[PDB]
């Protein structure tokens, strides 16, 4: 489903990963990231299914890692970001429709 993940999980879970990571930076009294968080679990039951875990979904509390919050430069909630074995992670810019967020894992999924 959704991998929570931390400071200190990330970078072995995420960087040394074969795999692809979408990942929801959230606040934990933000009233977007709740109402996203269904359907981002939805999402991650499709990709799950369409991928077999080449493409993984994941959340981010940028509240407690703030590690991970400093180095993503996270300034706002939610933020979603994607990595990819050996580079940067870069900015999701669609909307929160499951057709969407499949749409970007498949393509990930494509290249990867």
């Amino acid at each position: 489903d959704v991998i929570e993940l931390t400071d200190d999980s990330f970078d072995k879970n995420v960087l040394d990963s074969e795999d692809v990571w979408m990942v929801e930076f959230y606040a934990p009294w933000c009233g977007h990231c709740k109402n996203l968080e269904p359907e981002w679990a939805a999402a991650a039951s499709e990709v799950k299914e369409q991928t077999k875990g080449k493409v993984k979904l994941a959340a981010v509390d940028a509240t407690v890692n703030q590690v991970l919050a400093s180095r993503y430069g996270i300034r706002g909630f939610p933020t979603i970001k994607i990595f990819q074995k050996g580079e940067s992670p870069v900015d999701y810019d669609g909307g929160r429709t499951r057709s969407d967020i499949v749409s970007r894992a498949l393509d990930l999924f494509s290249d990867n």
